[PDB]
Parts: C-alpha cells; structure tokens; sequence
C-alpha cells in the first residue's frame, strides 16, 4: 500500500517547494533593487512562469495517481524546510545569493525523490526529472552572475557596495 | 505623512487578499469533485488568471507609490481575516458556497478601501475599482449556480446529495 | 418581377428571425441561472457569434440582390411570429426548453424558404441552406440535454427542482 | 435600499441605449449609400464592435451588482427616448448627421448617470466613464466630416447633392 | 460524354472571366485617381484577393473533374466577351462605373452556368454559386457609391467634375 | 533478436489501444446526452486530440525502431481486449462510467509495458511513460465526476435518473 | 417517415466511408516507402486532416437531423464495400494506385447520395456536395502522379522498379 | 464656458509633456552608453511605446471634447517647463538620474490636473489617472536602480566611475 | 576624415526630416477634417508608422558608423528647412496639398544624399535609398487624390468648398 | 527628360515580365503531372507568391516616380519577348526545363536594366536588384533538379520516360 | 568525483555530434541536387531545426550540471569520429545514403551514453533519450526512401543514374 | 570568366566568416559569466539569429549565381583569418572586448568585398551591404558597453575586477 504513499509523498513535497518558490520569485521580482534590478525582474518573471507550470503539473499528477493535492498557504508555511526570503527592498546581490542556494537545495531534494519513486512509479519519476531539469537550469542562471573565469573572479563587488558577495 | 500610509495600507491589504484567493482558487481547481467538477475546474482557472493579473498590478502600484510589497507566504497566513479553504477532495456545492461568500467579503472590503483613498490617491483608487469590478463579476459567476428564478428555486439539491445547499 | 420579390421576402424574413435570436441568446447568456448556468452561458455565446455572422451575411445578400435590408428594432418587434423570452433571472431548464423549440421553429421556416427560392435564386438558396445547417446544429445542442437514452430518460428533474421538464 | 436601485437604473438605461445604437450602426452599415458609403461602412463596423463590447460589459455589471439585465427587443423599442433611424437606402450625409446627434445625446445622458452613481457605486461609475469615453470619441469621428476649418467650412455640399448638410 | 464537356465549359469560361477581373482590379488598384482613389485602392485589393481565391478553386475543380485548366494570357485575351479597362490614370468615377457593369455582367453569366450544370454536376454548381455570391457582393459594393436615396440621388457630380456619372 | 520484438510488441499494442480510444471518444463526443452532455462533448474532444497526438507518436516510434505500424480498422477490431462502447444515444453517466474503467485499464497495461522495455529501449519506455501520464490524467478527469468528498458522496443520482451510478 | 431514413442512410454511409479513409490515409502516412515516401507522407497528412474535418461535420449533421451517429470500429469493418489497404511497408506507387481508385469510388458513391437526398434534405445534400468536392480534389492529387502528357506518358516505371504501374 | 477650457488645458498640457518624453526616451534609447546601456535601451523602448500610446489617447480625447490638439514641434519646444536631455553619448547613470526626476515631475503635474478636472470632466480625469499610473510605474522602474536596501545602499558607484550618483 | 563626416551629415539630416514628418503626420491625423478626414486619418497613421520605423533605422545606422544621433525637439525646430504644418482644425484638401509638397521636397533631398555617400558608405546609401522609396510612395499616395485623368481633371473642388485646390 | 523615360521603361518592362511569369507559374501549378507534380505544385505556388509581391512593388514604384502602370492582359500578350507555356497537361520535366530557361532569361534582362538606371534612379535600381535576386534564386531552384554531381549526372531520365531531359 | 565527469563526457560528446550534424544538414540543404533535391532541401531544414534545438538544450544542461560547454569549430573538427560530408554539388541519393548511416551511428552512440549516466544523472539521461528519439526518427525519414516493400525493392536506381544505391 | 569567380570569392569568404561568428556567438551565449552574463546571453542569441539568417542568404546567393557553397566545419577552421574564442567560462568583459574587435574586422572585410563586386554583380553587392549593415549594428551594440561619455569614461572597471578593460 506504500506504492501510492511513496508517490504522494514525493509529489506533495515537490508541490509545496514549487509553491514556496512561486511566492519567493514573485516577491523578489517586485522588490529587487540595484544595478541588476531590471535584469533580475525579467529573469525572475521567467522563472516564475516555469515554476508555476510545473506546480500545476505536479498537483495534477497527484490527482492522477488518486490523491488530493494540498496547495494551501498554511501548508506552504508549515512545510518550509528552507529559509524565508526577507521582506522590504531586496538588493540584487542578495537575490542572486538567495536563489543560488534555494534552487540548489530544491534540485538536490527532487533528485533524491526521483530515485525513491522510479521503481514503483516511473511516470511520476519522469515528471520529477523534468522539474529537476528546470530548477537546475534556473540555478545555473543565478550562479552565472558570480561564476569565476580565467580573467575575472566575478566577486560581485560591483553589485554589493564594493564588498565580495 | 499619512498620504503614503493610507495608500500603502489599502494596496497591501488588497494584495494579501488577492494572493489568498490565488491559492484558494488553485486548490479548488485541482480538488473539486462532483457533477460540476469540470465546469468549476475551468471557471476557477479563469478566475485564477484574473486574480493573478491584478495581484501583480497591485504589487507594482505599491512600488510605484514608493513602498515595498509584501507577498510572502507568512504574510498571507498572518493576514487571513477570512476562512481557509478545506483540504482534501472538495465537493462542487462546497466550492460554490465558499467562493460566493469569499468573493462577496473581499469585494466589500475593496469597496471601502476605494472610498478611503480616492481623495489622496485617485490613481490607486482607480486600480482598486478595477479589482472590485472583477471580484464582483466572479461573485456573480459563483452566485448564479444557485440563483432563484420564477420557475425553479435552484436549491442545489442535485449537486448536494439531495439536500439544499 | 416577383424574382426579386421572392428572394427579398425569404432573405428579410430570415434576417429578422436571426436578429430576434441574437437578442434572445444574449439575454439568456446574461440571465441564465442554476446548475447549468455557466455551461449555457458559454454555449449561448457561441450560438450568438454564429447567428450574428449569418445575420450580416443575410443582410448583405439582400443588398447584393439589390434591396435594402431592414434590421431595425421596431421591425424585430413587428415581425415576431415566435414567443418572447421571459425577462428576469432565467432557469437553465427554461433556457433549454425555450431554444429547443425556437431553433426548431426557425429551422423549419428557413427550410421552406430554401425550396421557395432555389429555382429563381440558387445562390440565395445556398446561403439559406448554410443558415439552416447552423440553426439545426444549435437545436441539437439544446435538444441533447434532455435526449432519452437506453439507460436514462434524462427527464431534467435534476435541473428543474425534481420535476420533469 | 436605493443604492442598488440607482445603480440598476443607470446601468439598465445605458444598456438599452447601447443596444439601440448596436442596431442603428448595423442598419447604417448595410444600407449607407453615396460617395462615403464604403468609408462609413467600415467606420460603422468599428463602432458596432466597440458598442457591442460595452453592451456586454454593462449587462454583466448589472448581474454583478445583483440585478437581472433586460436586453429584449421589446425593451429597446419601449425605451427609445431617441429618434429611429430611417429604413431603406441611407445617404452618407444623412448617416453622418444622424450619428453626430445620436452619439452626442447618448454621451450627455451617460455623463449625468456617472455623477448620479459615483458616490454609492464608484466601480459602476468607472465603467460608465469608459462607455462615455468611447461614445464621445465616436461622436468626434462623425463630427469631423463637417468640421469647419480656416480654409474650408466643410458644408457637406459635395456629399449632399450640392446643398449644405 | 457531354457530362464532362458541360462542366468543363462552365468552369473554364468562369476561370477566364475571373482572371480577366484579376488583371482589371489590379490595374485599377494601381492607377485610380481622384477623391476616392485610396478608398478604391483598398477596396479593389480586397476584391482582387477574393477573385484570386476563386480563380484557384475553379481551376482546381476543373482538374478534379479530369480536365486541364487554361489560364494563359493568350486565352484571357482570346476569350474577352467584355470591354477592356482603359490604360493610363483612371478616374475614381470611371472605376466605379466600369466595375458596376463588369461585375453585373460576370454575375449574370455565372448565374446561367449554374443552372446549366446543376443536374449533371451539382458540386461544380455549388462552387459556381459561391463565385456568383462574391461577384454579386462586389457589384453591390461598387453600386452603392451611386445608389439613390430619399434625401440624395447620389449622381456622382462631386467625383466627376460637376457632371453626373 | 527479441530486442526489436519486445519494443515492437509494446508499441504496437499501445498503438491499437490508442486508436480504439480515438474511435470511442469521438463516438461518445457525438452521441452523449443528458445534463452533462456539453461538458463531456468538450472534454472528450480534448481527450481525442491528446490521444490522437500520441497515436501518431507511437506509430512513428515504431517506424523509428525499424518496424511497420499496423493501424488498420481490422486490427483495432481484432485486438480488442476491452469492451466496445454502445451504439445509439449515450447517457452522460454511462460515458463517465465507461471511460473511468477504460482509461484505468489502458493505463495499467501501458504501465507494465514500460517496465518490460525500459532495459532494452529506454527511449521507447520514455514515450510510453508520456502516454501513461496523459491516460492517467484523463482517468482522473472522468473519475472526478463521482469522487467522494466529506460533504457529498457524489453518487451520480442526479445524472442517472435518481439512481446511484 | 422515409424523410429521416433517407438522410440518415446517406449521412451514415458517408460517415463510415470517411472513417475508413481516415485510417487508410494514416496507415499509408506511416508506412509509405520509396522515392516519393516523404512527398506522400506530407500529402496524406493533409488529406487526413480534411477527411477528419468532414467526418465530424457528417456525424454532427446526423445528430442535427435527429439520429445518433455510428462511428465505431466494428461498424467500419462491417461496412467495408471497398478493399482494405495492405499491412506492412507500402510502396509509393502502391499508395498512389490505391487512393486513385479509393477516392474515385468514394466520390462516385457520394455523388449519387447527393441526388438521392437533395429533394427532401437540401442542407444535407449541400454538406455531401462539399465532401464530394474534397474527395474529388484528393483523387486528382493522386491521379496527377501518373497523368499522361504530350511529352511523357508518366508510366510510373521510375517509382515501380522499372515496370509501369 | 470654462468647462471646455479647463479640460483642454489639462489635456493639452499633458499631451505636450508626453511628446517631450517621447523624444527624450527615444534619444536616450539610441545614445545611452555604459554597463547598463542595453538594459536601458530595451527598457526605454518599452517606455516609449507606452508614452506614445497615451499621447495618442490624450490627443483624441481632446478632439472628443471638441478642441483641436497641438502636437507640433514648436509647441513642444515652447512648452518645456522641464530640462532638456543632453545631446551626444549619454551615460547609463545620467539616463537613470534624468528620468527618475523627469517622470516624478510629470507624474506630480498630472496628479494635480486630475483633481482640477474630476468635477467637470470625470471621463477626462479617468484618462489622466491612467497616464499618471504608467508614468509613476516608469518612475519606479528608473528609481529601482538606486534604491537603498538593508544590505546595500546602491549608490551607483559601479555605473558612475566609482562616484555615487 | 570626412568619410565619417559625410555619412553623419546625410544620416543626421535625414533623421531630423523624418522626425519632423513624424510630428506633422500625427498632427494631421488628429486634426484633419472634411469629407476625406477618416480616409486621411487612416492613411496618415500608416505613413506615421513607416516614417517612425525608418527614423529608428537611420538613428541606429548613425550609431553603427560611430556617431551619436540628435533626435531632440530643439534640433527638429532648429533644422526646419521646410514649412510648419498649421495648428487648429486642418482641412482634408490642405493636408493633401501639404504632404504632396513636403514628401516631394524630402524625397528630393534624400535622393541627393544618396549620391553624396554612395562612394564612401554604400551601406548607408542603401538605407537612404529605402527611405527615399517609402517617402516617394507616400508622395504618390497624396498626389493621387488630385491626379488628372482623361475623363476628369480632379481639381479637388468637391473637397475645397467649390474651388480648385 | 529621359530621366523619367529610362526609369519607366525599366519598370514597365520588368512589370510585364513578372505578370507573364505570374500566369505561367499558376498554369504550371494547376496542370503539372508526373512523379514530381506535387513537389512542383508546391514550389510553383511559392514562386507565384514571390513574383506577385514584386509585381505589385514594381507597379507602385512606377506610380511613385510619376507614371501610370500598364498591367493589362493585352499588354502581357503584346510584350512577350519569351515563349508561351504549353496548354494542356504539363509534364514535370517540361516544367523544370521551361522555368530553368525562363527565369534565366528574365534575370539577365533585369540585370541589364539595373545598370541602365542606377545612375539616374538608384532607388529604382535597388528594387530591380531585389527582383533579380528572387528570380535568380528561383532559377537555381529549377536548375537543381538536373544539376550534375560527382556521383550522378542527374540526366532526368527518371522523370522523362527514360530519356535525358 | 566521476559523477560530474561521466555526465560531462556524455553531454559534451553528444553536443559535438549534434553540431557536426548541424553543419552537415545545412551543407546538404544548400547543395543537394537531382530529382529529390527540393524534397530533401525541405526535409533537411526540418532536421536542422530539431538538431539545433537539442544542441542548445544539451549545452545548457552541461552548464546546469556545473561545467562549461565546448561548441567551438576546432572542437567539432577535433572530435569527428564520423566521416565528413563531401563538398561541391551533392546528389540526392548520396545525401540519403550519408544521413541514413550518420543518424544511425549517432543514435547508437547516444543510446549507450543513456545507459552510462542513468544511474548517477537520470535527468541528463532523460534529455539524451529525447535526443535519441529525434535522431532515430530522422534516421527513419532517410531510410524510408530506400525501404524494401512487397511490390518494390526501392533500389534507388531512379535517383542514382540507373544503378542501385 | 572572373565574373563568377569574383562573386564566388566574396560570397564564400563572407559565408565562412558568418559561420565562424555563428559558433562564437553561441559559445559566448552558453558560457558568459559575471554581472552582465544574462544581458549578454540574450543579446548574443539575437545576434546569433541575425547572423544565421544571413548565412543562409549568402549560401543561397552562391547557389543562385551557379556555384556550390562550402559550409563545412573543416572549411571554417581552415579559413580562420581571425582569433578563436577561448574555451571555458567566459567573462562578460572578455565577451564584449572579443566581439567589439571581431565584428569590426568582419565588417571592414565585407565593406571591401562590396566595392569589389558592385560592378559585375550589383545584386550580390546588395546582399553583402545588408550583411555589413547588421554586423556594424552588432559592433555598436558591443561597443556601447564601454563608450566614453561626458560624465563617465565607462572604463569597464566594474565588470573587470576593478581594472579598466
Ligand atoms: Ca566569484
Ligand atoms: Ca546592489
Ligand atoms: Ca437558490
Ligand atoms: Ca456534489
Ligand atoms: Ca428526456
Ligand atoms: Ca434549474
Ligand atoms: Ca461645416
Ligand atoms: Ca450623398
Ligand atoms: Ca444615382
Ligand atoms: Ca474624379
Ligand atoms: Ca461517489
Ligand atoms: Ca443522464
Ligand atoms: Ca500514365
Ligand atoms: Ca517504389
Ligand atoms: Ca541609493
Ligand atoms: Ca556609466
Ligand atoms: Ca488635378
Ligand atoms: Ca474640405
Ligand atoms: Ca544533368
Ligand atoms: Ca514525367
Ligand atoms: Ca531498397
Ligand atoms: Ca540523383
Ligand atoms: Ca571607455
Ligand atoms: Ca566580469
Ligand atoms: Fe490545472
Ligand atoms: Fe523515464
Ligand atoms: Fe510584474
Ligand atoms: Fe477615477
Ligand atoms: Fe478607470
Ligand atoms: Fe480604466
Ligand atoms: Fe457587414
Ligand atoms: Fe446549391
Ligand atoms: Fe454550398
Ligand atoms: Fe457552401
Ligand atoms: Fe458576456
Ligand atoms: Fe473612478
Ligand atoms: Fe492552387
Ligand atoms: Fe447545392
Ligand atoms: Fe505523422
Ligand atoms: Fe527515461
Ligand atoms: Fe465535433
Ligand atoms: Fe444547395
Ligand atoms: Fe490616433
Ligand atoms: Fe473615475
Ligand atoms: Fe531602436
Ligand atoms: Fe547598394
Ligand atoms: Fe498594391
Ligand atoms: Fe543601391
Ligand atoms: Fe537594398
Ligand atoms: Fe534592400
Ligand atoms: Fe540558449
Ligand atoms: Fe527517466
Ligand atoms: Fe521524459
Ligand atoms: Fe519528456
Ligand atoms: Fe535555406
Ligand atoms: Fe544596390
């Protein structure tokens, strides 16, 4: 009977993480500030759209394997497992640092769910692989702002008041 | 100095209410069940899209009058003022009853914010009028399922196991 | 000289009937109530669009055969030949019953106009056949809500307060 | 209790006037004749589309504030308050004169409804302002054919058989 | 064996007439002059597109009933049966007069072909009815510039140097 | 040599099942009757389109691994393994019951084919997982009409003449 | 009472023939081989789309005149009246030969149904004429690959291993 | 008589300010230089499009209330009331500073015009509120590049040669 | 060093002339009056769009050859070389006369710039040829309203109060 | 005065050649037969569209330099200078041979017109270069069917009854 | 540490193979000759687009797992492992033979990479499965030109100068 | 005979340079890092698309003048004449510096080819002018990141670790 239970756990846990990212990307989209604010405003809206699409796919896969989906605000708050994004005006370097970490953590967790369910539910595993793909792409897109190169360490001093990020 | 403060209060309070409706319409979209489940699945997705558009407009009007916007999950939970939507599978008659009440309550509250800010911030008042317009349309769209007519009281007995809703 | 006169009579009579259906479908679209209100709201808007397209085609065919077209409100009222749709909130079962009858009556009348003009004006007859096609499709779409089947008479008791429609 | 009553009166009266304009613009579209017939055929179809959109918005605002909407042909005829458009072939100069007057009269009446309801129903007032905007634009578009200029009074003699319009 | 022969004759004769109209509408589109030049430039391009579509449909119906289609320039010139459009700059009133006559003549000829083939080839008759429909609409669109009305004979004096057309 | 043979068997068996569903969804689309007829008409057309897309993908994957694809009507009839849909007018409750069962059975069979071929042909397994995903979504969409909830068992009595489905 | 019976017979017989062509064109689309395989792959997909559209129109015309439509696989097999398309890889010359014959036979049969029903049901006759039009166009499109010309008999030897087709 | 005069003054003054912004945003779009040049190139083109749309709406509202609109270059130069944008290559930090100030000043002036005309011309007031909305959004979009945050003052030193902006 | 200088002079001079035409076409679009007002309203908006596109292309070609572009309002006023368009309501005949002259003058000037730069900067010459093409097309489109024909001198008396233009 | 005369001669001569190609490509499109009939049907429709676009551009450039354009059928026949395309069914190899020659001849003639007018009318020369570009591309597209390669002379024996083309 | 190393090796090796196919399909697209040149021109452009899409996806998956991507021309040349496509004009039969082999070889190599990485990186394995799917489809599309059938071996003699391919 | 030879040399040399830029822009798109990585990612994709379009146009112009086109990877490597882009992660300042130089060099070389061929092949010269236009625009778009202004030298210190670029 832990067939359905394992699939549900992986889908529901991924759903809540995506919804948390939905609210955080949108929050950063509105409030990000600094040299890169508009670049990140646009980039975060793209991430928001991709995350939102997969949140709907994950929720409906849960209904498809026969379980209701819990997307309520109390459930997002109850099932954090990750830091909250600060309120107020948000600096561009802070947004980059925040999602570099958040996307990496979410991607790692999905990666393990994939292995957990691939035996009993390869079609769910397939969907979670597609979520992992996009979250890891988004992680790269945040990582690349500070990626070291042969000619420049890209410390971020220029977007962080002269101090490395 | 309560110029900005009055506008911010009206915008932020509306923003949180819209985000609460975002999560509730999406929750009902996934989990609604019964004779009208597909009708409501489609209708709730339309509401979700309209609510989501105005949530972004409200948040950016707040940035435009010079204040950050708080769209975090903890803030949605902290600033409820309305019932939560039940978890689990949701009956069509329950969804109709829930949003008939929720949209009416949200619309009434926006209606009062409009009067509060129209003197100091008519452009914000204009945006909140547009939000009120759509929320009240959505209220009608839920109300109409049970609207009494000369030939039929439309008690809802047929979607509520033989009992009036 | 009754060449033009026969064509004009068939086109003008069809034009007025289409315009009457335009106003009735739109009236039902706004005011329909009950379990099927949203289903019928959507369906009636589709009918409205198809009826409106053919009303313009019929009027311009009348101009093309050399006669002015009378689409005035007084002419719609003067040339009824069919019941009026009730005012006020309209029950879903009442809307279905109303258009099941109205579309059947309009279709039968167009069907006879086709035979009347096919000899002297086959191109007008061709247009009226296309109108008959769509009106008869719409009749089916209303009829199907109450169509008897081997497993269920579909009396409509569920959308008509427990009583067969 | 005259809250709803004042809003309903303003919405319903505007709805009937828009529907009257719907039928008149379409009638003029089919039957207009003369040098400017095609120019006006195209222009009147644009007006028809804008008027039709606002007729639906007005009717659904009426449902949104809790009242049924009366869009029946008998109601258009009963609630005239304006001249009827002539039947038969219509001269271009006659169409221009007719709508120059009709749009001005309708716009003035909406303008007063706006003031009547802005206190109790600013969101309805907002919609009626948008209707007033388009009707007054359309009035200009008809007025401009005969607008006096420094170099030419534009009497219309050229579209009215040598006589000023 | 005169089954195919009757269909071919009707299709080929219609094809050549459409191709003649193709070249004449395009010629008038480029060279028309006067007050209505731009109105007619646009209108004639619309006619050109509709005529061109039916020319392809007629030619392929001929291939479908098993005969090659002759759309060569020498065949258009050889099979005139109608006046040629003048070269040089063309006055707006001259273009209106020309196509009022040409479309009427072409429409009458198609009308008779329809009756000739409807017994042996109703599907070809159906296509020729659709051609007749559009040609007669185009005739109206040219006729309407000079259509007499109760208030104005619309003699065309204003587009023809003070003289009735 | 049973590499190709195992892949072919899984692809061909899935192809025939999809084609059977193609014809059954289309049959139900035309003939469904009752309160939910239009809801199901629309929903079944969506299913038809998704099933049709995957039928083409499955057939071309079979050609891609080097085998011809058998999509003939005799093969659909020969390779049933599932009930036939009744002829005649079909009740809405009967359609829901029929596809709830059919989609579940087809999904289970695809699920096992996935495991059978994932070792020798993971790319075919990947395609069959995508088919399983959509069939299981469609199963949910039919299941949800009768899904039990805390407030309502949703027996279907209202769409099945007073009797539970 | 043989009014409905004659229309039903013509519509149902045409429906089954179209559905048979649906499956055969799709089968040929997947499996066709040789020099012209890709040309025919594309062409057959176009035919498939046109045939599929008319199959839906025919089925819904049957519902519109008040009869259920039988589109089940057993009915396609039971009501053959035409050869089956071979299974396995299909040569380009074989596909051309097959549909040249099949489309001609189907077109001839529809042609007679048109005459049978035109008196009692001209609107159905109109639809069947449109089906005949497209089937006869498709016949030409297959015929043209082997059409004799003054300079070349087009025997097909080049697509049929040196032997005339 | 100062009804029209007050509306005209508010519309014309807004029109000239929008046209001045049109030319300045386009000038900055072409000539902006530095780290943010491409970000601002894109952003300024978006502003240009929104400003251009409202310039046309304002001018046509002026025609709609019965007055000609003055959009000539001499009038833009004559009615400055704001600094001119420098010629030559423009630094990104200079563009941000320039429009942060310009949009704030224009927004404040429109805000007062709204109050001036809302009594006599609420529909004009409504349009000017929509202009104020977009100008204030654009002000935020320029302001955000230098917005102070808890972790970073965003002095702009990085886009202004090491010196705070 | 007069390589860049010759290209810059030709590009900048063309840019200013296009921007002057931008403002003049838009001014005429809003204020044109008389029989042809709507025809010219539409035509002038098309010209405005084409002129605006080439203004951006010319400005960016200037940046591409390494020089900043001066599109400021003071520069348009300073670099007139052509008459200003009158303010106030503008008669249709006056607009036609104005742009007939203005487009001819601008086209002639561009024509000479092309020859000046074709040796040192053929790619700039290529762009200026494309500008010349469109300006000369627009000149024709204004010229054609008064173009003499064999049957009618088209004096414009009908759009100019009985007097030749 | 031979400025205009040289431009007119080059434009008019090109216009007539394009119109001749219009009719010939369309004739070949309908009547082409053989193995490549459908390939050429599609390709010739693409050529037809490109040729038709440039025919309109050439004619309007003629109006733009101040001369009427002669696109009449008699002028196409009078100004041949090239062979006529045969009537009747046309073999694929014959169509390829025909346009290989025709496009080469037309391209060579345009090429010389370009040099003739480039001094006095570089903008016309620019347009004729664009026509030459497309005609020479089309020549390649016909040439390539018989282009010799290291491994195959591509004699065309397979599309020409065993004989080299 | 060979986690990343195994994924990188599989992604980079696939990337280089796709880029090699990009250049080869484009080369064949331009230079292919013979009876099938246009068929292959079109087909190869479709392959080019699909290959190009997956090349970008593979490169960005490499960035997503934390490694730079090497898409330089020297790397394509250095990492051949497959024959080069001949220069000069290319015969249709040669292109078919070339890609039949090349796509098969590339597909086999991707197939093995999938198994190599599926344990440590199932999301990368998922992407490589999608690449394998399209490459194997393209292989079929080239294979089908010479696929043996019961009625015809399809030796290719007709596209290869009388000799089997 | 050096007619074709001069055109071929100019086209082929331009083709190879464009293909080299294709691979370099795509390489920079994937691997660029630092503050401007996303700005350049987007900008480089736009350049890639424009370069790719002109590469196809240049190759097909070569086929149109009768010569095969060499777009093979070995030819790109053999015909360098320009530096290679570094492998590995690429800093934003390095990408800007690289393409500022590369686009300038390519543009200068095309500029000379234009003069070389304009006499014998003005249509090829026309195409190469269009390539020069876009390459020089792209050069500006890279140059502008470091363009000196009156208020800021834009040394790039902020994107290059504190050191001028
Ligand atoms: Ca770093
Ligand atoms: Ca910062
Ligand atoms: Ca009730
Ligand atoms: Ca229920
Ligand atoms: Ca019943
Ligand atoms: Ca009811
Ligand atoms: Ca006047
Ligand atoms: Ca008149
Ligand atoms: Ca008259
Ligand atoms: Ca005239
Ligand atoms: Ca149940
Ligand atoms: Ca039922
Ligand atoms: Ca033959
Ligand atoms: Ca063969
Ligand atoms: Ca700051
Ligand atoms: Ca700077
Ligand atoms: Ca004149
Ligand atoms: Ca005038
Ligand atoms: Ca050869
Ligand atoms: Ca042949
Ligand atoms: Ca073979
Ligand atoms: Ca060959
Ligand atoms: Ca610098
Ligand atoms: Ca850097
Ligand atoms: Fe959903
Ligand atoms: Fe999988
Ligand atoms: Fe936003
Ligand atoms: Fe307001
Ligand atoms: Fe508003
Ligand atoms: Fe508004
Ligand atoms: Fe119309
Ligand atoms: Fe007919
Ligand atoms: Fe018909
Ligand atoms: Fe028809
Ligand atoms: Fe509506
Ligand atoms: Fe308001
Ligand atoms: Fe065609
Ligand atoms: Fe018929
Ligand atoms: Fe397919
Ligand atoms: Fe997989
Ligand atoms: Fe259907
Ligand atoms: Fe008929
Ligand atoms: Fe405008
Ligand atoms: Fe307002
Ligand atoms: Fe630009
Ligand atoms: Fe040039
Ligand atoms: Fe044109
Ligand atoms: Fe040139
Ligand atoms: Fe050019
Ligand atoms: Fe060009
Ligand atoms: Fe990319
Ligand atoms: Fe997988
Ligand atoms: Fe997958
Ligand atoms: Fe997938
Ligand atoms: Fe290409
Ligand atoms: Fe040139």
């Amino acid at each position: 009977t832990e067939d359905l239970k394992k699939s549900v756990q992986a889908l529901q846990n991924t759903l809540t993480e995506l919804q948390a990212l939905q609210l955080q990307t949108k929050q950063a989209h509105w409030n990000v500030s600094g040299t890169l604010w508009y670049t990140l405003h646009e980039l975060l809206q793209d991430h928001y759209e991709g995350i939102s699409k997969f949140a709907d796919d994950v929720a409906e896969r849960q209904l498809s394997v026969g379980a209701s989906s819990d997307g309520r605000a109390i459930t997002i708050v109850a099932a954090s497992r990750l830091p909250e994004i600060p309120g107020g005006f948000l600096d561009d370097a802070q947004v980059i640092q925040f999602f570099t970490y958040q996307y990496e953590t979410v991607g790692q967790r999905i990666h393990q769910r994939v292995g957990d369910v691939e035996k009993v539910d390869p079609t769910t595993a397939n969907l979670l692989q597609e979520v992992e793909h996009i979250i890891e792409k988004y992680q790269w897109q945040m990582r690349a702002f500070l990626q070291n190169t042969p000619t420049d360490p890209n410390t971020g001093f220029d977007i962080n008041n002269g101090k490395p990020v």
